[PDB]
């Protein structure tokens, strides 16, 4: 399952429309090995990239394009194989309409019927000016700017229900990416995944690492990590829930700058997710967020090769961004490490065993089949076993696949 | 065991000589804890420090003081307590004599009979131009400046055993440090063991560790504590025979520069001769030759004492060096440590468990009993076990001890 980022923060813009630009590479992501392709918010968003979302059966509002043009480009990943995942912002809605108070509280879910239409009521009780106080409290964090939807009201949970069924069916999207996931609790994302039954899921929990006394991240980051892995216990560990790997970003992020011993966690195992439940983790270098023009928490941009070494060769599933692929000229070095993990059949679940961890080079051996080196230590082949070769390599990452 | 160095690179200096001088500490030495101290060449050495030794019985021309004031110390610290032991430099000698040549290859033990008094037969073959080219070759490495003696000679292992013997039975001394070990093999040195039948016995084997593509040295140096275990195995496992510690010097010298994550090695274990065989093994922070005027591999200086935080706490056998004992003032914190160590009955081979090898934390737990911090690391109550109180701390060490 590698998984590709289809978007950026730059994407509304792009003129003549992302979701049309996109079909054009629509082969060559087919050709690299992505199974699923996550498409950015479809509705109709105040904020021009979608993460504000108002009519939300309204996709015709979309700057990325149209509901016409998202069919065609759904249409296209599928017909070559690739599932297309949605970016469900549903923690927070803007609304249409004032009502009395003249305050934005009236909802239109964009159809001339009144599905998705709430007003005050159905959001959280405590989210003022927006909220009424007569609706339940919120099942999880506050996003400042908008609404926050109050996921304990059936009407929600059955409206919101049916325009995820319609995202599937009419719109044709596999699997559901759920934003900012911290905005409510993993027991009302479970009714949503549990009744619109996506064949993939991951949630985005984004929160700090633990930092020492030395401005920089702690080693261990089991706080970190154990927030994710209680959200997927709670969700149900059998469903196709996953989470992105925070924690494995943000160590990475740092190690790749001469600490790569960062990599080796207190317990010998991977320091991240992946480290606890592989299964459930999706990793990535860079997103719209970290990267792109927010640099939120960027990867050291000499160093993203290293970052897709480590991914694409590990355990955990790989997520690669639209702007490394496409624009920064490494999509050769990318597909090549994509071939490598798919050729040897190295999946999710692998098995990890860190060789070394060292300030200057870590060596870790996937599946008894590959072994990848990152760092600069040249004096290095007295650790990789007799009968493997070199598979993939450029600058300061090898990796060697067995015979 | 805890040893003690009692000496320095200007001992030899002391205004009314360093043994008279030495006198004056017994009293605090033994107080510390200590178990053995380390005396410096006692024959006539044309080097003024020792370790160019000529006259072998000839205790009275050194530097330090004669045979009167060696045996009044010795008796000293036996009658406190404590033992001590001797600096063997037998790899080389140098001559009292010119033969035929002009070359300086006649020896003088320093009594008016023949002990001692050998020629340029006992000389390894090859160390031109002190050798003739009979003698049997070097069993080990050459110290260029002078004559090495050739240790498969049968009355040069005689004649060094009697003066072993002597030094034991007429001086008083318990146990032998053999200078520059590398200077021949183990099997030469495992007869002057075994026949002399130290109590005590260390071997000074110095090689460097292995650097990295960094201008760092490697986390693992698995290659520079094999050859110490090594030296051990040879000599006799059985035997009392141990080897300085100099990987663990080596590694911690850098590790505390905020570097502590150095301290775990690649198997989760010290990282030094302790993490193999910590029962034959003798740490230190510090020596003649590292430290003192000498400055070949010192230990930074606002760190000496998350070093001896580090040796004293756990499994090897410590040696506390002259100067920061004495003078540098940690004697009174070092004491505190001496104490925790011998007050729990830590010992030469106490269990470890690395808790965290972090930049900023270490934090290991000998025995079950004690647990050591070291790093400047702040938040760190919520790793130390509920029973521990702190027993000693100060600068970016900190050690509990269980109720
Ligand atoms: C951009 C996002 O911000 C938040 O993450 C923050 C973490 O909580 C914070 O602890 C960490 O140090 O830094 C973060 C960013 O500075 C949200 O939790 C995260 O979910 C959010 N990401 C998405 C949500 C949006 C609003 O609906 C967006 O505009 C983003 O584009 C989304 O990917
Ligand atoms: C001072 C000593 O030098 C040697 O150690 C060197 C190591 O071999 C080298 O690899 C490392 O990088 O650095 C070293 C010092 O620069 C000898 O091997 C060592 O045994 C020697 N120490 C003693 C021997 C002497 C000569 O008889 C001395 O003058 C010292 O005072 C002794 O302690
Ligand atoms: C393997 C694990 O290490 C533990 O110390 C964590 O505290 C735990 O949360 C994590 N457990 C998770 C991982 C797996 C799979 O390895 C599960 O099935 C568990 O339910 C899930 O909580
Ligand atoms: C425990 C050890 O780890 C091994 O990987 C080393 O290669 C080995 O040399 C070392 N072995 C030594 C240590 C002990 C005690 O732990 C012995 O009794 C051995 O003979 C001695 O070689
Ligand atoms: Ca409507
Ligand atoms: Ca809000
Ligand atoms: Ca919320
Ligand atoms: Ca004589
Ligand atoms: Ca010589
Ligand atoms: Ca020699």
């Amino acid at each position: 399952q590698v998984l590709f980022q289809g978007f950026n923060w730059e994407s509304w813009k792009h003129n003549g429309g992302w979701y049309n630009f996109l079909m054009g590479k629509v082969d060559d992501i087919a050709a690299a090995g992505i199974t699923h392709v996550w498409l950015p918010p479809a509705s109709q968003s105040v904020a021009e990239q979608g993460y504000m979302p108002g009519r939300l059966y309204d996709l015709d509002a979309s700057k990325y394009g149209n509901k016409a043009q998202l069919k065609s480009l759904i249409g296209a990943l599928h017909g070559k194989g690739v599932k297309a995942i949605a970016d469900i912002v549903i923690n927070h809605r803007t609304a249409e309409h004032k009502d009395g108070r003249g305050i934005y509280c009236i909802f239109e879910g964009g159809t001339p019927d009144a599905r998705l239409d709430w007003g005050p009521h159905m959001i959280c009780r405590d989210d003022r000016p927006y909220a009424d106080g007569t609706g339940n409290p919120d099942t999880g964090a506050d996003f400042g700017a908008a609404p926050d939807i109050d996921h304990l009201n059936l009407r929600v949970q059955k409206e919101l229900v049916e325009w995820l069924n319609w995202l599937k069916a009419d719109i044709g999207f596999d699997g559901w990416r759920f934003d900012f996931a911290k905005g409510y609790s993993a027991d009302v994302a479970k009714i949503y995944i549990d009744r619109s039954e996506p064949s993939f899921a991951v949630a985005e929990i984004w929160t700090s690492l633990a930092y020492g006394g030395d401005g920089k991240p702690n080693l261990n980051q089991d706080q970190h990590r154990q927030e994710l892995v209680n959200w997927v216990d709670k969700v149900g560990g059998k469903g196709p829930a996953t989470t992105f790997d925070f924690t494995t970003k943000g160590i990475l992020n740092v190690a790749v700058e001469g600490e790569l011993w960062r990599l080796r966690g207190t317990d010998g195992k991977a320091p991240g997710m992946i480290g606890w439940w592989p299964a459930k983790a999706v990793t990535f270098v860079d997103n719209h967020d970290t990267g792109s023009t927010q640099h939120m928490w960027p990867f050291p941009s000499d160093r993203v090769m290293q970052g897709y070494a480590y991914i694409l060769t590990h355990p955990g599933t790989p997520c690669i961004f639209y702007d490394h692929f496409f624009d920064w000229g490494l999509k050769e070095e990318i597909d090549r490490l994509v071939s490598v993990r798919t050729r040897h059949g190295i999946h999710n679940e692998s098995k990890l065993q860190i060789i070394e961890a060292d300030a200057d080079l870590y060596l870790a051996e996937i599946d008894g089949k590959v072994i990848v080196k990152l760092g600069p230590r040249y004096d290095v082949g007295n650790l990789i076993p007799g009968g493997f070769k070199v598979a993939a390599h450029g600058n300061d990452y090898a990796v060697w696949e067995k015979i």
